[PDB]
């Protein structure tokens, strides 16, 4: 039949075996061309136009890399063509539960508009999965090319969520451990998944990629480390590890947390939020959703995508004016407006439950200036951002195993100090930005003047430009000098 | 104030004048961020995500590249701020015009949903342009800027479209001529356009680009011929030049007119004529307007983008069952089945008028051999494709003049023989594809007789594959041996 | 043992095999980092300072990658690792042979040296392997590996020149025929080591490379054509072939041919002539060789490289004075200076054995101009350059075979009116560049004319510039116009 | 006059000062072409073919284009021509200086050969760029170009080693004092050497770039910092400026400091020094001047390049047979073994008068094995790398000025703090590598107890590999657990 190649600007001429063929060519999957893979990103980073499509086939193609590549070094590991679908199917389908504008959906709008349930897009890639292979006969292919569709479903669900409730998997065995490091590695965050978007969105939004995954994989090992084989790495290169999660933060930094981009992403939210109660989304029979309860039916949520957005903006029905009307300023380029950003000072860090007292905290606030507007804790966005190296507050080489030249089949640990004295000592932080919904240069300078007044009244860090943004207010803290 | 910085990745960073800006976020302009440059060529190379609106700005940036550097080396040109603005605007608007899917719009869908009407991107932009400066209040930041609205509006959309109606412009004067030459080039074809296309496309293809813009702008002068003004290259780049147009005809080949991509166009195209009727944009006044007619209204173009595809693919009115019906099949990819490609012989061209008798013609050939199924015309598709280097017959670098280091003002002409005997010798090809509509096996074996039967009565050029899915046809004709 | 990885900047992380390694760690091998792949060229592109060592990896490695791939497509074709590793060998050491300055050493110095003998690269390449394998002890490293000496020396020299002479050769049999159109493909040119350094050569040149091997490879396959197992394409990938002989000719006209760049070349070789008879090189036995007579020697030309260039620049002996002069005028920039390019036209060609009856020709035209110097023979030089497809007059697609997507084992032919009208008429030409001597203002505008009068005489085409630089001359000449 | 064009690789087409291309065409200059950018890295990045000549070139253009745009967006600041001439020639000229293999040279050969001197590139450079001055009439075609030699030489010699003997420049004044931080940044480090090598360095090995110095470009100002004009950032940019630094540690860990590179530039400097009493170069007067000789005399010095490794290779000369032996082993890869690698541990510090102590110190150490082979200290080389910020132990972020978008001309600080917890908390560390001479099995097995043993004893860092290689040893540490 066919292997189909593929042309793909990241990582040139795929192949692609029949049954990923089948399993690409359905709605479920094809819905994934819809939305954007870095959300209001795009709107911030002209050339971050890509789409969770392609990233998904990114995805499923370095999966079978990796899965190739240690079978071809270690023919003892026994892995079978079997094994290397079922991963690959694994790589292409963790993507299928993404909603409108990626992390906006999950990140943002699914915890505002449903905070009793919890939603996750690994949840919504099962279902979706599921959903996928019963809609489309994808059993009787899947048995046709030799997989047992019992165990190699359960098998690739795992990979995307983790295990379905000791050894806790059962799509595979203990000797196969291994394999559940590829596709979302939650051991450690070393996965195939980071590998493609590194090299695509670097691709996409102009910024050079340090992180050279094909060295990684040439020195890649499966090692036995406390009764159970893992993905090893060889020690030296260790270095090359820690500056994958530099980059990662970097990439975090510099894009995905850019500040005018969370803030676009905070109005189509908003926007979302407004429309939620009139836009109507046909699901299992005929039954009618909501954008906040697409997810609750899979049909339903096959058709939620990007153009929700669209649907809103071009929009006649007076019921969705509100939300109309703040696309249009999105439009207009009339944002919310960057007031600044702080951290807490030591070990004082900010708990989930607080977050929605921080504005009124600001609009509280009491600074020495004569200001002719007043603002209200309404006026107020405060975004608190967790930044770490992806496992909290732990150090993730600390959760890697490697091995050395003289014995490689021996696996052994590093610690922090037999790298370098020049990383970072903690590995997680928090990032707070304040915006303001009033636009004019009365209240933005008001808002200025409360914001640096809350930082210091929290002992909060010294906003960057707090002596030129609220000159009155810097000196009364001794600690800022 | 100060510049926009804007980060493109083909680019890098790109400064925009506040005027730029202004422009820019607006309804107007931002639709072309929902319009992908390649529409249906997404579908066969997943990289093309890209939009009209990055390539948009890239325009703009390079026509600004190319007047300041001629400014810089030439200062008796005169080139003023307030040209070089003019300039960058008509670059950055060139693409307002566009439709859904771009070219599909105005080479497939508007040529049959409205054959009495002539329509183009360029006259969409110069429409859409006027739009966006009515609609913006844009003129008295023109004047804020240093613009005499009247003349650089004219100007603008001069560049854009042409002589408005022996000195045929009204925007400037015939020592400003070379003005006229940077954003759409009618003379010879060499514009800013091209090269911003050339380097995104290959980009997000997957597709390396030869040619060095940058080179061409560093040789680039404004020499006197016949009385006027015009931009020259440097003698011994000629080489180059013919390489840039040879690099446009290998874009085409590869990716624009791939075989795949054609026949997605072409389907999205028939989906979009089925659902003519039943769709409806709000325009101007509250007047409700067509796919088709929305050209006629720009309040109403403005709403018109890639949506319409979704707006149909998740419609549930029977009205829409067709049209939504044809999407679907894209969807699971049960395409129009390609049958193959053959070309004309000698002095035989195939006129415009005559592409609706192609697939009776087909239907009509008499292959001998027994055939169990029978195909009638509208079984089949046929795509006639002309390939040329964009002044139809004629080679451009017949119409380009260049200069020599001994004489840096002295403008000459360059014939084909002083070049190499190793160019093309014609400048224009048509190519043929057919595809059948029915797409079983057996259908697709007698689909392939016919073709190859009618190429042989045609005398076209024997199909590549001719002797493998015609091999009872194929003896019968003296010429194929 | 384990693959010694090499990071390349074209292939990135090559993996060679020990035996690889073996060879690869020799004085004959490692001699090549020593001589520039584009000679005279860094010169004119600063960037290509790369040398025959990275390029003869790159060679090697890709050798590797299409035999690997057609033995994973094709079992049936029993590759076995043996010929993987001949292959290898065979790519990576032909280019062995190579002298000071690559091609100037064969193209230019040798046959003026040594106008008797008959030299190639090839040659040397197979002479420095002989060398290489003896001096060494590679052979019993070869049987550990499991390679038979006598029959895989053969294979691997036959690779690299051609049959050492009804099936030619002696180290595989015709049903491993394909396995001799890797390395240097003397059917039709399509060969790994264009491959290399197109990518390679664009990387340091600073031109891009439009020609995707790694697709080449992917569409590849082995059919018999009239008996014989060769290395077919895919139909639809004719174009591309195409396109990389044009990408062959562009880098010939842009690059390797540069008029300055051949010129640097020109008075090197002359600087080595000078230097011929003082220059002593010790080779086999303590015996004394020239730089014309180290190929007699492979010991004594493994030590013959680039440096050769310094010990003359750097020499303070009397008798090197004129050599290390020319060298000095080099460094000064002081170069012999352009008059310009013509061609011949119709049946007319220039035989090898007219070249030097050239400058006399051209210092005998009689043009019609009081002239206060005139010039002699020896004042100009004349520099014929064949450029071809790499098959002299023949169009090399007419010697590749092919295979549809609808009967993958048999393969066909394409001929140039089954592929486009827009290709080239003729497969060679030739161009003819004049130099002189003389560098005062005076003397170069006697030069001009002299030129274009001998043009004239000739019939050769019109110079690009000959109005400019000879107004008087070009008005006599009824073709021109 | 006009610019020469040349293209260069990493910035594309570069234009040349026609004073810029006199200086270029020299000995002193095009003796550049002859030093390796990387030395020894080479022989480990087969790419790293690079030289010094490339680098300057692009130094000198990076230099021009940074002055350039400061002067575009500040009139204010009055930057002349003359000014930018001056800082693209001390740019194009700040590499003269360099020896045989650049770092190999004054970082290794030089403090040995002649330990009584202080010598450095920098110094060399400013001799240099005299002799190239005064041998080649340069002065009087800066006159022309509109420079005052005495002024502007002493501004370009300053630029380069810093002031030649309160305001301690005598080129500039004050108000021109941002222009001594382009090309060699005393203050802070961030100067244009540093962008192109970052860029060239990383396109030549295979490694990608994280930093963006066109962006940094665009954001950067000057401003008034306590009564001196400096080059300021702006604030935001903060984060990249600490991944500029980051970059450059990146590059030494994977590629400057490669173990095996340095070795090998470890046994070419035995090399020399046994080479240095034997080898001539001829030097002003004909006078005669050794290898650690030539830095006192220009004109010897001007043929002292990379040509001395293959002088002493291809030698006969029976006094040279030592020196000649190092590099033929270097050939065959019979090179020095790797033992390990480890660090001090807190206040310990060690200094460079100490170093000679160390390989004693291995080989005194007493591990409680049995062992066949004892190992002595010239059987031990030990390498001490110090690895900072540029600055010592300082953050060069405390030296960077800054400005906020809303008042552009006033220069704040920014501390660590008010950036980010996951930086560095310290800038400087020591590495030490051990390696052994002898070479078998046995030796190498012993030298890799005697050093974790000494690692132990002087409580350094255990060795990564350190359980494998010493299994006996590393359980006598309590520390290591
Ligand atoms: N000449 C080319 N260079 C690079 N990419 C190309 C080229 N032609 C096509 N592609 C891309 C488009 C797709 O992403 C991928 C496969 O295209 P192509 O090989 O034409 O497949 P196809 O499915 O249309 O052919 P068939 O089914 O006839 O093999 O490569
Ligand atoms: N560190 C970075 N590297 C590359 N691109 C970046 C980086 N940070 C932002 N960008 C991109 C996004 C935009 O395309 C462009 C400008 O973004 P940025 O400088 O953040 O503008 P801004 O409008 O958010 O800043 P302000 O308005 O504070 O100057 O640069
Ligand atoms: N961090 C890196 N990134 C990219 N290339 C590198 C890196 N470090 C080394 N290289 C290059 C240098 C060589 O071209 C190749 C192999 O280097 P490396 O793996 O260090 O080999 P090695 O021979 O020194 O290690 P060992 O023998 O200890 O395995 O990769
Ligand atoms: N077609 C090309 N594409 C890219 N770079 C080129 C090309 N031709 C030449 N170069 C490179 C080589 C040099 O680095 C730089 C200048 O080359 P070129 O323009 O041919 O200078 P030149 O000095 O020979 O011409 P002249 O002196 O006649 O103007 O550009
Ligand atoms: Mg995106
Ligand atoms: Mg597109
Ligand atoms: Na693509
Ligand atoms: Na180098």
């Amino acid at each position: 039949d066919t292997m189909k190649v593929i042309n793909d600007p990241i990582h040139g001429h795929i192949e692609l075996h029949p049954l990923l063929v089948r399993i690409i060519d359905t709605p479920q999957f094809q819905r994934l061309r819809y939305i954007k893979q870095l959300g209001g990103g795009y709107y911030v980073f002209p050339g971050a136009s890509h789409n969770r499509f392609e990233h998904s086939l990114g995805v499923g193609y370095l999966a079978g890399c990796l899965v190739h590549a240690l079978g071809e070094k270690q023919p003892e590991l026994q892995i079978s063509e079997r094994d290397v679908l079922c991963v690959q199917i694994a790589g292409l389908c963790r993507n299928l539960g993404h909603g409108p504008f990626s992390h906006m959906f999950d990140g943002r709008f699914i915890p505002l508009a449903r905070p009793e349930v919890k939603w996750t897009h690994e949840q919504g890639s099962v279902m979706m999965f599921e959903h996928l292979i019963n809609s489309n006969g994808i059993k009787p292919v899947m048995e046709q090319y030799g997989l047992i569709p019992e165990e190699d479903i359960c098998f690739i669900k795992e990979q995307i969520v983790g295990p379905l409730e000791l050894w806790p998997y059962k799509g595979r065995p203990e000797n196969k451990s291994f394999l559940y490091e590829i596709v979302s590695n939650k051991r450690n965050g070393i996965d195939v998944d980071k590998w493609d978007y590194f090299a695509r969105d670097c691709h996409h939004l102009g910024i050079q990629n340090n992180f050279d995954y094909k060295r990684f994989i040439k020195f890649a090992r499966v090692c036995e480390v406390d009764n159970e084989l893992r993905i090893c790495a060889r020690d030296k290169e260790v270095g090359n590890l820690y500056d994958m999660f530099h980059t990662r933060n970097s990439l975090h930094r510099r894009a995905y947390q850019h500040k005018v981009g969370n803030i676009i992403d905070t109005m189509i939210t908003d926007a979302f939020l407004k429309a939620d109660d009139y836009i109507e989304i046909t699901g299992a029979g005929g039954k009618k959703y909501r954008i906040s309860t697409a997810i609750d039916d899979m049909e339903a949520y096959t058709k939620l995508t990007d153009n929700i957005f669209l649907e809103i903006l071009y929009s006649t029905d007076p019921k969705l004016k509100d939300a109309r009307e703040i696309l249009k300023q999105i439009e207009y380029r009339n944002l919310f407006k960057y007031v600044g950003e702080t951290q807490p000072t030591g070990q004082i860090k900010i708990k989930r439950e607080d977050y929605e007292s921080l504005p009124k905290e600001v609009a509280s606030a009491k600074p020495k200036v004569l200001l002719d507007v007043k603002l209200k804790a309404e006026d107020f966005i405060v975004d608190v951002i967790n930044m770490d190296y992806g496992m909290q507050e732990k150090n993730p080489i600390d959760h890697v195993s490697f091995y050395c030249k003289t014995a490689p089949n021996r696996a052994i640990r590093i610690t922090k100090n037999q790298v370098s004295q020049l990383l970072p000592e903690k590995f997680a932080e928090q990032l707070i930005r304040v915006y303001c919904k009033k636009v004019d240069r009365k209240s933005l300078y008001a808002a200025r003047q409360y914001f640096v007044q809350w930082c210091a009244d929290r002992n909060f860090t010294k906003p960057q430009d707090g002596d030129v943004i609220a000159p009155l207010i810097t000196p009364q803290k001794k600690e800022w000098n």
